C-alpha cells in the first residue's frame, strides 16, 4: 500500500510496540499517529494552501519523527536539521529552502533565523490542542511531489524516490517485522533514512543513540547491551570504533542478524571482524549518493566475497534503476574500466532546490555522481592502498588521505621511536605496492576520528 499506509497499519496491529526509543523517551506506534495526525491537522489549519518546505530542528529526540510524518502527512517536506549543523548554515538553510516553518524537539540555539519557530512547548500545545484530530487524506505528499529535503544545496527527494528505495531496501535486505533498528546517523544525514523508513514500515523498533553516547563508550555500550539491536545501519567508521571494543560482539548484541553499510568504504578486515564476532549476522554493503536516494547498490558480503576482493565491492544496482560508467566523453566504458559513475532511474531525485549534475537518459532521471568507479559482470567497485595498509603487521586500523597521508593507529608493538615503526610499515608495504604508491607521511592516532556524521574527520586529520 502507500508508504503512510504500510505506517499507520502498525499503529493498528502494534499499537502498543515501541516505534522510536531515544535513552528514557519512548514512543508507541499509537503515540506516533496520534501526534504526527495531531501535528498535520494543525499544519493544514495554519497553512491552507502553502506547501513550503518545513524546518524539523533537533538531534534524537522521538519528536523528530512525529514532526517528519505530520509534515509529509500535510503535504509538506520536511528538512532535518541536526543541532550539530553550524549555525550560519542553519540560517542558509532557512533562507534558501524557501521554508517559513521551523518545528523544534527542543531548545532553538541558532538565533535570528527569517522563519517561523514553533518551540518545544508550542510543540506541546499543538499535539494537546489537536489531540484525536486527523488530517484530510488528500493532503499527503504523493507521487513526485518533495518528501524530504536534506542538504548536501538542497536535495530533493520525492514520495516516490522513498518508496522505490524503502521497498528494495526491506525486500533485498530480508528485513522481517518487528525488529530493533539501531539508528546512529543524525537526520540531516541520509544514511538514516536506510533505518527509519524501513523499521516504520515494518513495525520494527528504532533505537536511537546520539552524540553525547557515543562521546563516552561506557554509555554507548551501556545503551547498546539494553539495546537487543537486530538491524544495525551505520557508516563503516562507526562500526570499526566500536569494534576497537573487545566485548562487541554476539554475547553484547545476541539478536543482530543485518548489519546495513554505506557512506563510505567499507574495509575488507572490518568486514571480517563482524563476520567473526557476529557469525549469525549478514552483512550488506550499499553505495548510492543523497541524490540518488540512500543508496542504490548492494552486495551481501560473504567469506567468499573478502577472500576474491581485496578492497569491497559496493554492489549490484536495484533493477529499476542502472548505473553507466562514463569514460571522459558521453562514451560508455567497456566493462572493467575505470570512468565517472551515472545513476539513472526512479531514485534519481528531482534536482537541487533552487538553482550540471542532474540530466536525463533514454527518459529517465539521471545523476552524475562526481565517483570514479568501474563494473565487472554488473558488479561496482567505488573509487572516491589502504586495504594493505590495514594488512600490515601493527596495523590495528588506518585511512589514507591524499593531501598521500596514512594515518593509523598502532597496535602493539616494540618500537622505541616513532620513525621506526613507520619504516617497518612502509618496508611491509613495499612488499605488495610499488614505492612510489606507499605514503611518504605517517600520522598516529589512538582512533580514527569522526564527523558527528560518523564518516572519517578528514578535516580534522588534515589540520593535525
Amino acid at each position: 500500500a502507500k508508504l503512510l499506509e504500510q505506517i499507520e497499519k502498525w499503529a493498528a496491529e502494534t499499537p502498543d510496540q515501541t516505534a522510536f526509543v531515544w535513552r528514557d523517551a519512548k514512543i508507541t506506534y499509537k503515540q506516533l499517529k496520534e501526534d504526527s495526525d495531531a501535528l498535520a491537522h494543525w499544519i493544514s489549519s495554519e497553512y491552507p494552501d502553502d506547501r513550503s518546505p518545513i524546518m524539523v530542528y533537533g538531534h534524537m529526540q522521538p519528536e523528530m519523527i512525529i514532526n517528519f510524518l505530520g509534515c509529509v502527512k500535510a503535504g509538506h517536506a520536511y528538512i532535518p536539521v541536526d543541532l550539530s549543523i553550524p549555525a550560519d548554515r542553519v540560517q542558509r538553510i532557512a533562507e534558501n529552502s524557501g521554508a517559513k516553518l521551523l518545528l523544534s524537539a527542543t531548545a532553538v540555539t541558532v538565533t535570528d533565523l527569517p522563519v517561523r519557530i514553533v518551540s518545544e512547548d508550542n510543540l506541546k500545545d499543538i499535539f494537546f490542542t489537536h489531540k484525536g484530530n486527523t488530517p484530510n487524506p488528500e493532503h499527503a505528499v504523493k507521487g513526485d511531489e518533495n518528501f524530504y529535503i536534506i542538504y548536501t544545496k538542497g536535495v530533493q527527494i520525492t514520495y516516490n524516490c522513498l518508496v522505490s528505495f524503502t521497498k528494495w531496501a526491506v525486500e533485498d535486505f530480508n528485513l522481517q517485522t518487528g525488529q530493533v533498528f539501531l539508528n546512529q546517523a543524525p537526520f540531516s544525514f541520509d544514511l538514516s533514512v536506510m533505518d527509519i523508513y524501513p523499521s516504520l514500515v515494518t513495525g520494527g523498533t528504532l533505537w536511537a543513540i546520539d552524540k553525547d553516547m557515543i562521546a563516552r563508550p561506557k554509555d554507548l555500550f551501556a545503551s547498546l547491551e539494553q539495546s537487543d539491536i537486530q538491524v544495525w545501519t551505520s557508516t563503516p567508521s562507526f562500526a570499526e570504533m566500536c569494534l576497537m571494543e573487545a566485548s562487541f560482539s554476539e554475547s553484547m548484541l545476541p539478536n543482530m542478524k543485518t548489519f546495513l553499510f554505506c557512506g563510505e568504504v567499507l574495509p575488507n578486515e572490518v568486514a571480517r571482524k563482524l563476520i567473526e564476532r557476529f557469525p549469525k549476522a549478514t552483512i550488506m554493503n550499499t553505495y548510492g549518493p543523497t541524490e540518488a536516494t540512500v543508496a542504490v547498490t548492494g552486495i551481501h558480503v560473504t567469506e567468499e566475497v573478502l577472500d576474491q576482493y581485496k578492497s569491497l565491492p559496493v554492489g549490484y544496482c536495484k533493477s529499476d534503476c542502472r548505473l553507466l560508467i562514463m569514460k571522459e566523453d558521453g562514451t560508455i566504458a567497456p566493462d572493467g574500466e575505470k570512468g565517472e559513475i551515472v545513476i539513472v532511474g526512479p531514485s534519481v531525485s528531482v534536482g537541487y532546490l533552487g538553482s550540471k549534475a542532474f540530466t536525463m537518459i533514454d527518459g529517465e532521471r539521471a545523476y552524475k555522481t562526481g565517483d570514479a568507479g568501474y563494473v565487472e559482470n554488473g558488479l561496482l567497485f567505488y573509487n572516491g592502498i589502504e586495504h594493505h595498509l590495514r594488512a600490515c603487521s601493527y596495523v590495528e586500523g588506518a585511512v589514507i588521505v591524499p593531501i598521500l597521508l596514512a594515518v593509523v593507529v598502532p597496535g602493539e608493538h616494540s618500537f622505541e621511536k616513532e620513525f621506526k615503526l613507520t619504516s617497518a610499515i612502509k618496508k611491509e608495504l613495499n612488499e605488495r605496492l610499488p614505492n612510489y604508491m606507499i605514503p611518504r607521511k605517517f600520522m598516529y592516532q589512538s582512533s580514527i576520528p569522526m564527523t558527528p556524521n560518523g564518516k572519517v574527520d578528514r578535516k580534522k586529520l588534515l589540520s593535525e
